[PDB]
């Protein structure tokens, strides 16, 4: 458990002007962002794939369930 | 096989080779990845715009305690 330490999303929606802040808390926050945008880069990598991996299929059956246009733009 | 209530996830993890799959199954598939890309990539908006303020505010300040390369690679 925390014991209340303010996590990264409570000092950021909390603070009126960062300017009141430290450097050395305003790295803090930074970094925890930084870490949430590159779990997310990595996760949306993965589903890149897969959803390319899936439309080519579909493409492979050379069907006409879905139009060129419901494929493209994921219209299910 | 039928009605099995599998996730998207264990539905794609549990699948040795897609052609198994109908197309209505695969459509699913996709939609959900695609709306999970989707909402991460909103997320991963909002973390950047969050670590360009933060390090805007940082050189404002004009001071050294992080380098160039610090602040450029988030290293802390
Ligand atoms: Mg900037």
């Amino acid at each position: 458990g925390s014991h209340m330490r303010e996590s990264a999303e409570e000092v950021w929606g909390g603070t009126e002007d960062l300017t009141s802040l430290s450097v050395e808390e305003l790295k803090g926050l930074m970094a925890r962002f930084d870490e949430e945008e590159k779990r997310i880069s990595y996760r949306r990598r993965v589903m890149q794939g897969r959803i390319d991996v899936i439309r080519a299929e579909i493409v492979r059956r050379g069907g006409a369930v879905l139009s060129p246009e419901e494929l493209a733009r994921v219209l299910m």
